[PDB]
């Protein structure tokens, strides 16, 4: 009944990769919970520092925190691992990260879509802000994609204890190592830069070591294409050197909601009212994650989940 659920290494199976960079290698698996008969679809991250016995207890704490967050929104951890490495366990969301997806699918995804996607992040983002959790790293490919109409915040929690991101990071942040809600509003405006480019790479061509003097400048990334002024100035507002100036995400929610009821008005994208985005049954990216042999008899995490 553990809110965070303490996982013995017979409870999970790594069964493909999925993804490997900075902090260690993510893979689709299952868990398989001791004696209840049931297969959970999952995604398993194993950190690449190993970690010892000491710092375990500094690391379940952490934990806790991140096996309490209930928002539509946000990923749950679902359950963790503590044996020579730190394994964590998520649901699998099962059309992988929001960056890769928009640049896949840049043809087929119309105004409507995007303005969804940036309430929900903010929904998400200011649910964190509740539980008074800054997230330090927030970007496009920090956001998963359930379905095509509902995205999810992932990878929060852990930062302080365990490259930098400068690129995404408020001015405050890269001089003075200061987090707050309102340096994770400047991180949201990077992020929805990078929905609105459909992925771009913010700041292309410029080296990260000369960030913090071209924001000092007064320089910002540009106008994304498909943008009006009315959703640029947004995204200006979230990069204001004055941290306290910056809308809330509270704010955010409002104005991208006001947007999302008439979403041609707020961008405008060629060929917009005739884009369809492909369904779990009709997607080859969903089919590839679950058609393999050993997903067979599963049961999705939100279902047994049910209290
Ligand atoms: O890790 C956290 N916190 C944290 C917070 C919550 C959960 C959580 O667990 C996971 C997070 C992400 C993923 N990944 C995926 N999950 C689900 N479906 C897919 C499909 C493709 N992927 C792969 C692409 O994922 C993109 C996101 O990386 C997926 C896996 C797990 Cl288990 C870790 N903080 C770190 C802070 C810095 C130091 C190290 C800890």
């Amino acid at each position: 009944q553990a809110l965070l659920r303490i996982l013995k290494e017979t409870e999970f199976k790594k069964i493909k990769v999925l993804g490997s960079g900075a902090f260690g290698t993510v893979y689709k698996g299952l868990w398989i919970p001791e004696g209840e008969k049931v297969k959970i679809p999952v995604a398993i991250k194993e950190l690449r520092e190993a970690t010892s016995p000491k710092a375990n207890k500094e690391i379940l704490d952490e934990a806790y925190v991140m096996a309490s967050v209930d928002n539509p929104h946000v990923c749950r951890l679902l359950g963790i691992c503590l044996t020579s490495t730190v394994q964590l366990i998520t649901q699998l969301m099962p059309f992988g990260c929001l960056l890769d997806y928009v640049r896949e699918h840049k043809d087929n995804i119309g105004s409507q879509y995007l303005l969804n996607w940036c309430v929900q992040i903010a929904k998400g983002m200011n649910y964190l802000e509740d539980r008074r959790l800054v997230h330090r790293d927030l970007a496009a490919r920090n956001v998963l994609v359930k379905t095509p109409q509902h995205v999810k915040i992932t990878d929060f929690g852990l930062a302080k204890l365990l490259k930098v991101p400068i690129k995404w990071m408020a001015l405050e942040s890269i001089l003075h190592r200061i987090y707050t809600h309102q340096s994770d509003v400047w991180s949201y405006g990077v992020t929805v830069w990078e929905l609105m480019t459909f992925g771009s790479k913010p700041y292309d061509g410029i080296p990260a070591s000369e960030i913090s003097s071209i924001l000092e400048k007064g320089e910002r990334l540009p106008q994304p294409p498909i943008c009006t002024i009315d959703v640029y100035m947004i995204m200006v507002k979230c990069w204001m050197i004055d941290a306290d100036s910056r809308p809330k995400f509270r704010e955010l929610i409002i104005e991208f909601s006001k947007m999302a009821r008439d979403p041609q008005r707020y961008l405008v994208i060629q060929g917009d009212e005739r884009m369809h985005l492909p369904s779990p049954t009709d997607s080859n990216f969903y089919r590839a994650l679950m058609d393999e042999e050993d997903m067979d008899d599963v049961v999705d995490a939100d279902e047994y989940l049910i209290p």
